[PDB]
């Protein structure tokens, strides 16, 4: 299940940084 956790993270961590990216 750790693969949730981390999965989970990175959705946090690339969200934030491929929102720059949308524009």
């Amino acid at each position: 299940g750790v693969v949730d956790i981390l999965k989970g993270a990175a959705k946090d961590i690339a969200g934030h940084l491929a929102s720059k990216v949308m524009n």
